[PDB]
């Protein structure tokens, strides 16, 4: 297991979802970015592991589940078995990671990516150790029901730039957004 990262798209009000749906219209380039990042292994012969909650898992069109090219790990305490189409199930992030430290996935996983939800984002942010926040900022308010927890700038530094991430404003569907990387280690 290489790096631990969280990837998220948040609106201006800090909204990540509305009724299991995204608060804004689909953004094809936001999607491509999310797929490239999570799928691209920094090491040949290895795969990235994407960790998500049950809600997140069920929020993706089936057509797209599991996220191909990556190991899908759903986090649940009520499921007794992995949803249809998923590869592993854990009760917690502490357990999903130990799983990685098993000879099972021992020698198969590069980087580990958390794709949601809040709860999952919140246990990653408590995980002591090195952590990178890959944030996509949508520059508008959008009716949301779930949120990204607030980032503590006293612990997370905003990087001036990152290889492979565009620094200027993007626009798709009259909607503006930018890419940001935050890094912690404490
Ligand atoms: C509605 O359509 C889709 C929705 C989803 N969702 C909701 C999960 C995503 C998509 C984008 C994204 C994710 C989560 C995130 N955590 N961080 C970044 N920044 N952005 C995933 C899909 O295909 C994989 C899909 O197919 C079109």
């Amino acid at each position: 297991v290489g790096s631990l990262n969280c990837i998220v798209a948040v609106s201006q009000n800090m909204g990540i979802g509305k009724n299991g749906d995204l608060p804004w219209p689909p953004l094809r380039n936001e999607f491509r970015y999310f797929q490239r990042m999570t799928t691209t292994s920094s090491v040949e012969g290895k795969q990235n592991l994407v960790i998500m909650g049950k809600k997140t898992w069920f929020s993706i069109p089936e057509k797209n589940r599991p996220l191909k090219g990556r190991i899908n790990l759903v986090l649940s305490r009520e499921l007794k078995e992995p949803p249809q189409g998923a590869h592993f199930l854990s009760r917690s992030l502490d357990d999903a990671l130990k799983l990685t430290e098993q000879p099972e996935l021992a020698n198969k996983v590069d980087m580990v990516w958390i794709v949601g939800g809040s709860s999952v984002y919140k246990e990653a942010m408590n995980h002591p150790g090195h952590l990178k926040l890959f944030v996509t900022r949508i520059m508008q308010d959008f009716e949301s029901d779930t949120f990204f927890p607030e980032i503590d700038l006293e612990k997370y530094k905003l990087l001036p730039e990152y290889p492979g991430v565009l620094s200027d404003v993007q626009e798709e569907k009259g909607i503006k957004y930018k890419f940001e990387v935050y890094e912690k280690n404490d």
